């Protein structure tokens, strides 16, 4: 679909079998997952933000499903405020950005 | 211009006379610059994020240029890593997300 900006852009995913509501955003590098219950191994990981930085947990080949379309790749779990969908999927989806 | 997010968007921007490299960031709620001269008045800030919460000083109806498109709004300035530019911006020059 097309995405105006005037409210945050939020999509439903699943993934873990679990429905959530996610943030497409295109200044993420890679997608970042409140706590969640994910199945596997993982390697710890820290990424910064504007305010400084949180450790996370690294899963790789991870499904994820949104809007109907699907992309495996990483996924990070920690205590992000808002689970984020990064460059990592959207390019997998085909997403865009138009001005 | 349409962009992919294999890379990331960053844009030139000209703003208070100068120039800069920003990233089109669609998480982003409100535009907020690196420490940067700026004229005008202000008010005290904190926004959050990933890692915690900065200290910004917020300027109102503030010229923004780019990629020759103008808009006018809200401008944060304050120690953020990266220069982002918000949907506060991105709405006014016609940004889209598409997939
Ligand atoms: C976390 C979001 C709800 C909000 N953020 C926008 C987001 O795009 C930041 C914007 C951003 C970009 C670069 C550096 C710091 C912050 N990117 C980010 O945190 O990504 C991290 C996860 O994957 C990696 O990608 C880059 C950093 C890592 S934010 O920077 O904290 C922010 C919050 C409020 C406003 N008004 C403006 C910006």
């Amino acid at each position: 679909p097309q995405i105006t900006l005037w409210k945050r852009p939020l999509v439903t995913i699943k993934i873990g079998g679990q429905l959530k509501e996610a943030l497409l955003d295109t200044g993420a590098d890679d997608t970042v997952l409140e706590e969640m219950n994910l199945p596997g191994r993982w390697k710890p990981k820290m990424i910064g933000g504007i305010g400084g930085f949180i450790k996370v947990r690294q899963y790789d080949q991870i499904l994820i499903e949104i809007c109907g379309h699907k992309a495996i790749g990483t996924v990070l779990v920690g205590p992000t405020p808002v689970n984020i969908i990064g460059r990592n999927v959207m390019t997998q989806i085909g997403c865009t950005l138009n001005f």
